[PDB]
């Protein structure tokens, strides 16, 4: 069993915690954040988006008891003090957003952990791995990044299209759920003015973490794709809208056949495929990081097409954080 | 002064009514719908999206008195019984969505009106007109269509871009506000299954003919553009996301200059231009049918760009319906 | 096993269907609505509020196969043509909202059913039953009504409070989720003008008969309670705010104990009790029809208190419809 | 003209700024906050709730030019350094939420201002004044509080009811719009756990600033009223639901007559009165701090009644802040 410590109990930390409960190969043994244990128990037990925790949560002597198992709770601001070794932690899910470089994240290894997975794109050259794009390029590094939710949707789709038909160039939009960095009513956001406008009232243009990044996990596409985002008033689930010009001519039916084949074979559990009349709530809780929507897409011609793929930006990403933890521990 | 009768007091009929109050060249003299006058007065007086009516509304003996002017209220299901000549109606704003062919709309002319403007795309070969695209092709026809809100956004922008740089091909997405045909919670929508899903909970993919319809008002672009829509949980204002390949290479600065020049000249009051950090609510009440958002767009290279343009799908369209009424009356 | 036919596949019909899958004593064998089987299958399979159906749904030759069981699909507008006897239906869940009198609902019995449960308050003197208030008064009638979601919340709480402390008088407000009769943007609602205003934009005052209806299922309280509703922009879950004057003085701790004792005993599974910091989404999917929120309530003094109780207006009501079906079949 | 400085450019500061533009007796001459002038100009120009600023906003040499008038912009954290005297400031609108005691707010007077109005309830015994409740008790104090939005709605209504019929006891609920202290998705709120839950997803029980406070501005009601709040997913406008037991019997028509009389006479411009089918958006922009909704209320009997009153929690309060500034300067 891989013993895992979570640093940061925000949305990603908490959904990683829930996803880990369904996995026999990974056990969460410790959580660190600036929250009392009883407040941590409350945030785990009740979730507006995902419902009640499936299990029991109790607080005893300042720690969590989840499904009868004790979880060490700490509130260290400095990761070097986390004493991960005392709880036998193998891998740290680094989920605070505060330690996205090798120098800061490596303090976890001085605190006794063996490896670190950052739950966002690195701010230095820490390598990023995205399942269904480049997990097979992993080569023993002890600190890695799972990139971002949107990158986990875009890159597996882009890889299948590129490998089969050749992407000459592409532009993408993500119609993206509201996140925790937005504001409930117009308020201060001095480094991103649009992002301070009231989230439930507005469609909000925004820049995307995936524009800088598919090129890093799929170097053959570097320079060939960029894009942007629109934040809209839903609480979870987002959708990629990818417009590509293709080298090899392909009818929409041939594109569908290729995506379906990857979803049913090599990329099973990463890329999904549907022909149903789905909407965003149909993916709330979805584990696949990229669900191709066959009926939503449209081709102008055999070399110019708009492809649509869904992702639960909380659940898919969180599940793939756990996949990366397992992958780097094999 | 052109005397106008409104058939249908839904969103477009009521916003056309409000817009007409601010115009001296057009006077609403009659409204027809299956609603009592006192309910019509209530719908006019209070608007969740646009606020309280700017003026006085009185009900007197089953008719309306708005800003001191008497407005004849009728409730005919068959437009041939409307007796438009008895109030001197010149043009009918046909806003029920029910009479979108020449045979049905022509009943208004049998009822004594001289011309009909359909407030939606025609379902037969009735000619469509979009200001800033093809008002100048109008040739005296007595029944016309103002196309759709989305077409009114896309076509003026597409024209400026094509005229300056040559559109090889393009695909568009409109991120679109919730409309009256949607449902508050999952409910029956048997000819558009996704469209019945709860509007406030979902991002909802939807078909749009608007990009192709651009081919009808801009024949030089016929076959060169198509697209789709995502309905999202905002009550008004939508945004077009246009991905185009260009024949002539152009820097983003050159695209900005071309759009600004059109917004300040030939297309003034139709196409707008901003470099501010705007969000959708900043266009609630906007009269321009296409406001180019310079900072939101992105160029991958000199021949492949994503352009962003806002529209108030109620206010802009409604104002251009009145513009078409005045144009065909010259 | 009681065989049940559902007339009407709206929110309540579909949630009653889902709830029945989890019960061994009741089996749905037929559904009637003016919807094709494949559209019914789609509405069952995907739910914006409650997620994907837990099981398999197949359409075969115009009928449904759900979890391997065949379900007869019909589309009769007249319930007298329903031939309920041909599938052995014992009880009809009458969920169209259209047959709320003895004369209309009795057509199901002419069609071969033995008993009818209306999933809303009757419009004539058809008896109403609310679990935890008056199931024990049921006297073999062949047509009954399960009252309304709000009545199912208020009556069990009102009974515990009255039985223990004596309600002199009370007024209630339900802060109520958006429902299917509302509109996505301001639209026609000619018998309830406020109710046509855009549901996601507004707090909407609304009349409720539910508090008076408590007088029908709790005659000792007849004339002692009334109230109203505010519709707000959430898709599910509502909350009752009950302001009562008490005959016997009682501290808030004593009210808590009385409610907890009922929730743990006589009213187990109907009335619930929590002291957690809950919000509405924590009851999405709740089966109890009245969850008392101990921390939210407030006492001004020992005889004047404001009590707060949650209900999932879809799930709780739907489950108690099945409870009434089983009760009248004993 | 009263020269006014605003400390704090949050929602209240910005709407006070807009309301002051429509008043000839008050001129804003300076704003202090930790925001650059160009960002302040952006927040003034665009508002998701209230639309575009009615006027011109320019930035010149680090200060604002609003409708041609220069506004001194500063970013002092310590009010004692604000040098209000250099701009001739008479009264400070103290709108940061950080200086709600005499000792902290008085630093404005050492910085050269003559008087201070706190735009929230004081945390010490700084006297509170609410128009239509106790403005006439003002007796020359140089630091005062305008209490809170909900208190400005509740107290004028309570005064009219008490003066005419005698409130024996009452309990209130405010169904309250989302505010800036809430979170867009479930996030940390360690001193108010429910308040951290996602605001657009939830009905959120909350405590009220008006429960501690009508008793302070109407001492005759101290101990006789308390209440709580439900936060719901609307961006602005709230409603008070007041359940009172009355000393003198009064029919609902007599209560209506009394409220209407106050709204048309002594309390004109503070208390409003309507019999229309209004919803919350009908008061977005409303200046009255308490608009009685005659049709929404309900009487159980002549001594036990539920009264409903609307308030724009941004605009009404902000206008009355300006009224208090004028009042203490007379
Ligand atoms: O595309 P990659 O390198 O992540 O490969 C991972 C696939 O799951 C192989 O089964
Ligand atoms: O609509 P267009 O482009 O033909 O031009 C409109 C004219 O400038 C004024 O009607
Ligand atoms: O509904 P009541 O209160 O008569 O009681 C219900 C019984 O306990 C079980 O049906
Ligand atoms: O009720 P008060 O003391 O605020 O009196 C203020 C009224 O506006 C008097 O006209
Ligand atoms: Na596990
Ligand atoms: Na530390
Ligand atoms: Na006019
Ligand atoms: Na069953
Ligand atoms: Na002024
Ligand atoms: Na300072």
């Amino acid at each position: 069993t891989i013993k895992v410590g979570i640093n940061g109990f925000g949305r990603i930390g908490r959904i990683v915690f829930r996803a880990a409960q369904k996995r026999s190969d990974i056990e969460i043994v410790a959580i660190n954040d600036l929250l009392d244990a009883d407040y941590m128990a409350y945030m785990l037990k009740y979730d507006s988006t995902h419902g009640r925790f499936d299990g029991t949560v109790e607080v005893k002597d300042g720690h969590l008891i989840v499904n009868g198992k004790k979880i060490r709770v700490t509130a260290e601001r400095d990761p070097a003090n986390l004493k991960w070794d005392e709880v036998g932690v193998d891998v740290v899910a680094e989920a605070t957003g505060l330690f996205l470089t090798d120098e800061t994240a490596r303090k976890h290894i001085t605190a006794g952990a063996k490896k670190v997975v950052m739950t966002g794109p690195s701010k230095d050259n820490t390598p990023m791995f995205v399942k269904g794009a480049n997990f097979d390029k992993y080569a023993g590094q002890d600190i890695v990044s799972n990139a971002s939710c949107t990158t986990n949707c875009l890159a597996p789709l882009a890889k299948v299209i590129n490998d089969n038909f050749g992407i000459i160039e592409g532009l993408m939009t993500t119609v993206h759920a509201t996140t925790a960095t937005q504001k409930t009513v117009d308020g201060p956001s001095h480094k991103d003015w649009r992002g301070g406008r009231g989230a439930s009232q507005n469609i909000i243009p925004s820049s995307t973490g995936a524009a800088k990044a598919v090129g890093k996990v799929l170097p053959e596409l570097n320079g060939k794709l960029t894009g942007m985002a629109f934040r809209v008033p839903t609480p979870n689930v987002s959708v990629v809208d990818l417009t590509v010009r293709l080298e090899k001519a392909a009818t929409y039916e041939q594109i569908k056949a290729a995506v379906k084949a990857a979803a049913e074979g090599e990329m099973k559990g990463v890329l999904g495929y549907t022909e149903d009349d789905v909407v965003s709530t149909d993916f709330n809780g979805e584990v696949c990081t990229s669900v191709f929507d066959a009926k939503a897409g449209i081709a102008l011609n055999d070399n110019f097409v708009k492809l649509v793929s869904w992702y639960d930006n909380e659940t898919g990403y969180s599940n793939k954080v756990l996949d990366l933890i397992a992958h780097i521990s094999k």
